[PDB]
Formats: structure tokens, sequence, C-alpha cells
């Protein structure tokens, strides 16, 4: 009835901005998009703003495999975001990776 | 630099299974897919199993607009899942809707 | 076994460049992408270069409905491309619209 | 301004049915979908019926790379379709592969 795709990697990464930092956070995350979409192993890299918690900004991502996901995570702009940008703008966050279930 | 799409609706719905209920939960959620994909206003309806918390199963969804999302949520099989299936299989869950940010 | 989605609109539009005009054609078509992706009713707008006929450049598109497709086609940049750019760069072309079959 | 993704493979495959064979053709092509979507390297495999030429049925496809595309093309059901089904149902067809242009 269903089969788990054991190769492709899905990631959902949500970020809760600090008070007054939501526009800055959306801008910081959106700045990552053009180069990420140009990665050979990037399938999907979509940014989203919550209708329920307007401080929440979330990436919905897909990569051809875990090597491509790891390559993405080691990119300079991504590491700069985690190390330098995030501590100034974000209260809390959550990152989860997945395999897709095909039915 | 970016524009929020104010029409299309993104939804991320994550479900944490009870101990021993993960396979039953994946099956219950996967059973919803064929009819949902056949909804005129469904763009995306993808099921995913967590690599980090293997009891977690998550839908990543997109609909043409909020009317189409509301129509989906009122479907008999969806309401049956929430009302009848979920209480037996799920410890906790989270549903969040979003607008997509285009950069 | 399958259901045709009678609402959403798929379009495939292929363009065969004149000799020596392929890079100019890719550039002209790519210039349309950022504003099209920002259309409320645009789902997909992907540009592709043929591996089999390297003068061929093709858009693969999806819109929430025919009104959104018609809105896209009436945009100034799209009409400028058809009227002004295409006659200089393109030998021949084909545009086809579709409904998606869900199985 | 743009970058060609040299890894992922896009395919558009259109089939023009013989008179009276369109429903049979849609069914034959749709029968390929469930197993193809379950391929580890399949990203997209979408079937479409033409609004302009109702005998035309077209697949819009994407695979993680050329090895995954070649694997797909060598599958028993795909070869059975080409060799056994297509000659009975199809007047003419066209298959084109592409690399995606990211802008």
């Amino acid at each position: 009835d269903y089969k788990i795709n054991q190769q492709q990697i899905v990631c959902v990464a949500s970020f809760l901005s600090k008070e007054g930092k939501t526009e800055a956070l959306i801008a910081a995350l959106a700045s990552l998009i053009p180069d990420t979409r140009r990665e050979a192993g990037c399938i999907r890299y979509e940014l989203n703003v919550s209708r329920d918690e307007p401080r929440r900004v979330t990436f919905v991502e897909k990569f051809v495999d875990i090597a491509a996901f790891d390559e993405h995570c080691a990119k300079d702009a991504i590491q700069h975001y985690f190390h330098q940008v995030m501590p100034e703008l974000v209260e809390s966050f959550h990152v989860e990776t997945y395999h897709q279930v095909i039915a």
C-alpha cells in the first residue's frame, strides 16, 4: 500500500523570531534561497510564513539524497545564518529530516 | 526582494504516534492520500516519516486557496481520521498553516 | 483508476531558437521567471534546455485555474516576449495546455 | 542571472493516440504511475491530457540524475508499454529530455 523512499531527503526547519525581528528573519532566510535552488542536488527549498503564529517562518525542503543535504548544510551562507544571524533574530527553532512515504 | 503569496495555502501537520502504533499511524495517514490528491484544489499532499524521531509522521501540503483547504478539512475521511483514528494512535500532534514566501 | 483534474492548468511551451540565438533565448525566457513565480495563481514555472536539440528551450508550467493562466498570458512582460522578442530569436514554437490526470 | 542544473533530468514525453484509442491510451499510461513514483530516483511523474488536441496525452517527468532516468526506461512495465502497448494505441509520439534552468 505504501513505500518509503529511502534515498531522497525531506527537511522541515521552523524558526520562531524574537519580538520585533520577524521581518528581519524572513529577509535573512529568503536571502538563502537563490543559491540553494542553484545547488545540483536541491529539489525543493520553499520559505513559508505562519498564518497561526506570525513570528514563525519555516523552510520546506527536499534534496536528492543525504550527501546533497549535508553539502547544503555545510555551505558558507547556511553556516553564517546558523552561527551569526540566528542568535540575533530567533527565540527558538526546530529542524527535522524525513523520508517521503509514497502511496 | 520577496513577495508573500496571499492566496495559496501551505500546511504542515505532524503526528507523534504512541509506542507501538507507528506502522498503524503511517497506514492510516497514507490511506488519505489517493482521494486527497484527486481534490481539484489540492496541489501537494506528501507524507513523510521522521529520521530523527521515528514515531513522528508528517504531512506537507499545499492547496490553491483557503476555500480548498477548508473543503479538504471537512471531507469525511479526514474528519474520521481526526475523530476516530487519531485518539487511538497519536500521543500528540501539531498543525500549522502558512503562506509561501517567493524569493 | 484515474481522475482528470478539471480545474488546474498545465502548460508546456517549447521554443526552437534560430542559429546563434540560443543563449539570447534562454536569457529572454529566464527573465520572465521572477515575476511569474510571484503571481498568486502560479504553481510552477520551470525553464528547461533540451539535451536532444540544444536550440530548444521549454517552459513547464502549472496554474491554479484557467483564469490564472489567462492573467499570466496577458502580463506586459509575457506579451512583450511574444510580440517583440520571439520574432528575433525563435525559428518555431509550440504551446499546449493540459489538465492533469491523477492516478 | 541563471544556472543550468547539470545533474537532474527532466523529460517530456507526448503521445498522440489513434482515433478511438484515447481512453485506452490514458489508462495504459496511468497504469505506469504507481510503480514509477515508488522509484528511489523519481522526483516527478505527472500525466496530462491536452485541452488543445484531445488525442494527445503527455508525461511531465523529473529524475535525480541520468542513471535514475535510464533505470526508469529499462523497467519491465515501461518497456512493455513501448514495445507492446504503444504500437496498438499511438499514431505518433515525441520524447525529449532536458536540464532545468534555475533563475
